[PDB]
């Protein structure tokens, strides 16, 4: 955590922003927590801080003997003398689903109860560092993630799986459309060696896109080798990539990068609502993370690197659009943004789809399309990333980009187009980074 924080630019948003998470609550469904009791005994990085301890795997047990959920709820918001999470001051909805066979059987049959669940105990905030391996289908939970998240205004992130280097292996429900699904880069820790030597290597086992129908998969990245965080004291060392000392120890996965950007989302929902007067959407969180992630070095469009790896300060200070306006077919929304050359212009449409059919061979219902005219009149088209930049138009994702690493200095145009809308109308955010 202590080397994540500083890739990611959590330390930014910390020390100069103030932001520590404070007033949000960000709920995690994984194993279970440390002793798995809300008392005295609770390890350091979460005393004090649980909202709410729920037991689905195993009645009235919610301990963690194999350590993953401790750690990953560790890297969200552990508060401890050391090794603290992206957002310390965040508080936890924990929800215990490992089953007596170590197996996730407390999840249950309907995703939407467990949601339901964490929103009901204040949590916007819900992340998974679970999966199944179905290689980039999209299944029951992918749909029912998707219908949860148009309904409600709760920001889910799910890790895209451990099944690389091949691509076409996200696990669902890391394919639903409406979620934020993280893939893992490496941490610079450079002395374990070549899992953790360059901050713009994908993790080799990270899974890759795109999803079946096509889909840029993950969204966006972050550090998940030899992450140190929190130990659970009831976990042995085989659970661990390396020990450290009794309360912290280093684990690596696709499941401890999702963690490193769920409380990143609570600095950013923080910022929006203290120090923007809003409360942002789901839609807009996601946008605001797509537009001010960096590019490994590996260029768009990719299923290794999606969008890039999470750069907090640059997502702090985006103008937006917060689901303010929605569009029937034919309809269009423009914007005019005044763009200083020097800095790139990255423009984000992300909106929340509404929910496929699991027999569906296109999971994409609602169809925008991002349009912007630059001040020589140069068009540019959302995801087209080869020259001329108006030829290629996207039919297939719920996030649309225009990346000009030069920009003019002048006024662009940005225009929404609702090309197709048969479940309408359709509402969308947008946040750009100049
Ligand atoms: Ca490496
Ligand atoms: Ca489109
Ligand atoms: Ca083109």
């Amino acid at each position: 955590n202590d080397v994540a924080r500083g890739i990611v630019k959590a330390d930014v948003a910390q020390s100069s922003y103030g932001l520590y998470g404070q007033g949000q609550i960000v709920a995690v469904a994984d194993t279970g927590l440390d002793t798995g009791r809300n008392d005295s005994s609770m390890h350091e990085a979460f005393r004090g801080k649980i909202t709410a301890l729920y037991a689905l795997g195993r009645t009235n047990n919610a301990n963690d003997t194999n350590g993953h959920g401790t750690h990953v709820a560790g890297s969200v918001l552990g508060n401890g003398s050391t090794n603290k999470g992206m957002a310390p001051q965040a508080n936890l909805v924990f929800q215990s689903i490992m089953d007596s066979g170590g197996g996730l059987g407390g999840l249950p049959s309907n995703l939407q109860t467990l949601f339901s669940q964490a929103y009901s105990a204040g949590a916007r905030i819900h992340t998974n560092s679970w999966g199944a391996a179905v290689n980039g289908a999209y299944t029951t939970d992918s749909r029912n993630v998707d219908d949860y998240v148009r309904k409600n205004d709760m920001t889910i992130l799910f890790a895209a799986g451990n099944e690389g280097p091949n691509g076409g292996t996200i696990s669902a429900p890391g394919t639903a459309k409406n979620a934020i699904t993280v893939g893992a880069t490496e941490n610079l820790r450079p002395s374990f060696g070549s899992y953790a030597d360059n901050i713009n290597h994908v993790a080799q086992f990270s899974s890759r896109g795109p999803t079946k129908d096509g889909r840029i998969k993950p969204d966006v990245m972050a550090p998940g080798t030899f992450i140190l965080s929190a130990r659970s004291s009831l976990a042995p060392d085989s659970s661990f990539w390396a020990n450290h000392d009794s309360k912290y120890a280093y684990m690596g996965g696709t499941s401890m990068a999702t963690p490193i950007v769920a409380g990143n989302v609570a600095q950013l929902r923080e910022h929006f609502v203290k120090n923007r007067g809003i409360t942002p959407k789901p839609s807009l969180l996601k946008a605001a993370l797509i537009a001010g992630a960096a590019d490994i070095g590996l260029g768009y469009p990719n299923g290794n690197q999606g969008w890039g790896r999470v750069t907090l300060d640059k997502s702090l200070n985006v103008a937006y659009v917060n689901e303010s306006s929605s569009l029937s077919t034919s309809q269009k929304a423009t914007y005019s943004f005044t763009a200083t050359a020097g800095k790139p212009l990255k423009i984000s449409l992300v909106w929340s789809d509404a929910p496929a059919s699991t027999t569906a061979s296109v999971t994409l219902v609602n169809d925008l399309d991002l349009v912007i005219t630059a001040p020589n009149g140069t068009q540019y088209v959302g995801n087209d990333f080869t020259s001329p930049y108006n030829d290629n138009w996207d039919g297939r994702n719920n996030v649309e980009n225009v990346f000009i690493n030069a920009p003019q200095s002048g006024t662009y145009t940005i225009e929404v187009q609702a090309y197709n809308v048969p479940v309408g109308p359709q509402t969308f955010s947008l946040a750009i980074v100049n």
